[PDB]
């Protein structure tokens, strides 16, 4: 089918994948050797994220995401004016403004050791809001490496009815999840440079790695959904429209985590593998793209673990941006996707 070369197209080559890792594995693991050597990041471990560690990373393996974790004992946290994703957290009194453990110090520690510490690798410049310090490896990888504290006290109570999965991958792992740690990035909230942002990235890989209702999904020739594919495909019909638009600032706010989150919520809609066979690739992909223009035209995308935090509240997105969007995705969808081509 159409759907099934657009897949093909979008493989990762086995030989660029050798060696981006390699070149990845060797700046991180660098990285990571002379941060202990620093009094205030001792103690950081490697979290792998994002998609090139869940397997749907499209085109080529040019996009890392990891994330340097530092467990913090005795957190409290405060959230910030009902915010229900922003926090205050209260070697590390360099940090502190007051009780509270600052964010904005501790990411401007963070990349002010990784700028001295770096292979032609470089450091892309800051980019506002984003929570990653973001290298340049060799001219075509970009690594984005979010430092994180780590708790391992009960998830907060926004997450009390997040993670809506015991119809799909059951009551008992939802329980597991919430056992494992949070984590705390430093991306402010709009007001404020102290706050810290709830991470659940890790979660995400695991269920993306471990996606069916059947523990053998995906391990034989007899079980091989199409939930990758299809998220595969939407953040294709995203890239794709955002480059062609790429100087239309209505595109500017979107990203591939709005259609990985609308994804999970798709696949909370339909808990089946029986929903998700290979051989309905086209019905499955389009009730990712219809479900995709109800949360456009609603204006609701809940954050997956975070119920009350909307990313798609007219407070983050315009109500024109998000129709534009719908206007193009329609256009998609009536005429065969031609953007695939
Ligand atoms: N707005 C967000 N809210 C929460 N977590 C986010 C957000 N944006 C990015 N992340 C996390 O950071 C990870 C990496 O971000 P990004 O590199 O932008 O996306 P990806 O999932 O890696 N897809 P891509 O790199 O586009 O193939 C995502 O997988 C999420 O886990
Ligand atoms: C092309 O890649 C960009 C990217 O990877 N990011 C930028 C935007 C963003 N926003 C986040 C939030 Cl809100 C949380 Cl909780 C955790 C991680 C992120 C990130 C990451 C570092
Ligand atoms: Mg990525
Ligand atoms: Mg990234
Ligand atoms: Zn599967």
């Amino acid at each position: 089918s159409k759907l099934r070369a657009v897949l093909e197209k979008l493989k990762l080559s086995r030989d660029d994948i050798s060696t981006a890792a390699g070149m990845v594995k060797g700046v991180v693991d660098h990285l990571l050797l002379r941060l202990k050597c620093d009094s205030a990041f001792r103690g950081v471990g490697l979290l792998n994220t994002g998609s090139y560690y869940e397997h749907v990373k499209i085109s080529a393996p040019n996009e890392f995401d990891v994330m340097f974790k530092l467990e913090v004992p005795r957190i409290q946290l405060e959230e910030y004016s009902n915010t229900r994703a922003y926090y205050f957290v209260k070697p590390l009194s360099q940090f502190l403004e007051g009780e509270i453990l600052s964010a904005s110090k501790m990411l401007s520690k963070f990349r002010k050791i990784i700028k001295e510490e770096i292979t032609d690798v470089i450091m892309k410049r800051k980019r506002g809001g984003s929570p990653a310090v973001t290298l340049l490896i060799s001219e075509k990888i970009s690594v984005d490496i979010t430092l994180a504290l780590e708790s391992k006290s009960s998830w907060p109570a926004s997450t009390q009815e997040g993670l809506r999965i015991q119809n799909w991958l059951s009551a008992k792992v939802r329980k597991q999840l919430r056992l494992k740690p949070f984590y705390l990035v430093p991306k402010h909230a709009k007001e404020q440079e102290e706050t810290w942002r709830l991470s659940f990235s890790h979660i995400e890989k695991e269920i993306l790695n471990n996606h069916g209702k059947s523990k053998t999904c995906c391990e034989n020739k007899e079980e091989k959904c199409c939930r990758k594919d299809c998220l595969k495909l939407m953040k294709y019909l995203l890239e794709q429209l955002k480059e062609r638009f790429k100087d239309e600032k209505h595109l500017d706010k979107f990203s591939s985590y709005h259609v990985k989150t609308a994804f999970f919520h798709v696949c909370t809609q339909n808990p089946q593998d029986s929903q998700w066979d290979r051989k309905d690739l086209g019905l499955c992909f389009d009730n990712c793209v219809t479900y995709f223009l109800q949360c456009l035209r609603t204006e609701k995308l809940e954050n997956y673990f975070i119920p009350e935090f909307n990313l798609f509240s007219s407070n983050l997105i315009d109500k024109r941006s998000k129709e534009f969007l719908t206007k193009q995705i329609e256009y998609e969808r009536n005429n065969e996707f031609p953007v695939f081509d």
